[PDB]
Formats: structure tokens, C-alpha cells, sequence
């Protein structure tokens, strides 16, 4: 179900982040899982432009940095 | 780096599974993270036909079942 959280073509990155972590919270994701999801599925399900930017940023970007990049 | 493990267009699913978990093992993924990755990124980075089959199978499929589906 986290799998179906995908950033909409005109959806601000911040709104997609809100929905992504809301879903993790409902699925009782541990902090460890949360860290992994942030570095993987959060990037993979971003929209084409944001996904591109996040991949350029690279793994180990913090959420703060991803949000800056895709604003 | 798990992010760059993607099933090749003619790559048997089993070979992609081998590479996917090898990479998790090198990144010292916990069992909890391993379970989450299996239900999410393993499916997301499968090739177009296999990804389609795995999504039809649905979340909560075991690896055994995913392997059966994409053989």
C-alpha cells in the first residue's frame, strides 16, 4: 500500500511526503524501516522531474535535502 | 544502491532476486527491512512484465509466490 503512494504530476513534493509518511505511520513502520523507505521508495515513487532530481542528489540525502531539491 | 538493482528485460526473476538480496546483505539489512523491501522495492524494480504480474498478485505475496508468478 505504500507502493501506491505516488507523487502526482502537479503535486508539490511536500504534500506527497505528508501522504507517504502518513501511510508508513498507519502501517506501524519502525524508524529503521522509515529510514530505508526514505532513501528508496520515497525517491522511486516521486514524479518524473523530482525522481530525476532525487537520483542526482544521490543516496544518503536526508529528507530535508530532498525537500530542498524538489521545491 | 539497492535502488540501482533493477531486473533486466531478459533477466530471469530468480537471478534478479539473487542480486537484490546479495545487495541487501552487503548493506546489512535487518530481517524487518528485508521483509519491507521484498513487498516494495523488489516489486517496483522488477521488469515491466514481472512488475505487472507482481502488482496483480498483490501485497503480502511471499517471495515464494512472487517467484512462482514471474517464472
Amino acid at each position: 500500500s505504500i507502493l501506491d503512494i505516488r507523487q502526482g504530476p502537479k503535486e508539490p513534493f511536500r504534500d506527497y511526503v505528508d501522504r507517504f509518511y502518513k501511510t508508513l505511520r498507519a502501517e506501524q513502520a519502525s524508524q529503521e524501516v522509515k529510514n530505508w523507505m526514505t532513501e528508496t521508495l520515497l525517491v522511486q515513487n516521486a514524479n518524473p522531474d523530482c525522481k530525476t532530481i532525487l537520483k542526482a542528489l544521490g543516496p544518503g540525502a536526508t529528507l530535508e535535502e530532498m525537500m530542498t531539491a524538489c521545491q
